């Protein structure tokens, strides 16, 4: 699998729940709630950049698939995991290990649309994106 593109949003299902385990505060999640990102994806052999663009903020993944890193998620709940994003097949799983149990993702592709499935303390979020061609600038 390759995930290299740009993904427009197409549903974004139970995200306030996975926001208020992550005790994001209420006015955040507000304002979160409301934003449908793109995901820009750059797959550079095992160099793996993943944006998550928004017209609020953006977050920036930009890791080494296999090597475990000090993920800083400012921006989001301002906690700093140990995050490790692995194969599995032509799944992606992320473990993102720190304060919150359970925390971590899983994405693929089936067909032209990407899934994400975001998890904390039992809480299951799920995105879909659709692949898009349409281009833009951001930062
Ligand atoms: C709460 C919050 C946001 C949440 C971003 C999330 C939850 C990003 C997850 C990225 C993953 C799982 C990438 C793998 O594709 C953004 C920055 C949009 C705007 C500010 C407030």
């Amino acid at each position: 699998v390759d995930f290299t593109g740009y993904w427009k949003m197409l549903v974004n299902e139970n995200f306030e729940e996975y926001l208020r385990a992550l005790d994001v505060n209420v006015a955040l999640r507000k304002i979160a709630n409301l934003l449908k990102p793109d995901k820009e994806i750059v797959q550079d052999g095992d160099h793996m950049i993943i944006r998550t663009l928004s017209t609020f903020r953006n977050y920036i993944m930009d890791f080494q698939v296999g090597k475990e890193f000090e993920e800083d998620l400012t921006g989001i709940d301002d906690r700093k995991c140990m995050t490790t994003v692995s194969w599995d097949g032509d799944k992606l799983q992320c473990v993102q290990k720190g304060e919150k149990e359970g925390r971590g993702w899983t994405q693929w592709i089936e067909g032209d649309e990407l899934h994400l499935e975001m998890r904390v303390e039992g809480v299951v979020c799920k995105q879909v994106f659709k692949k898009v061609q349409h281009h833009h600038h951001h930062h």
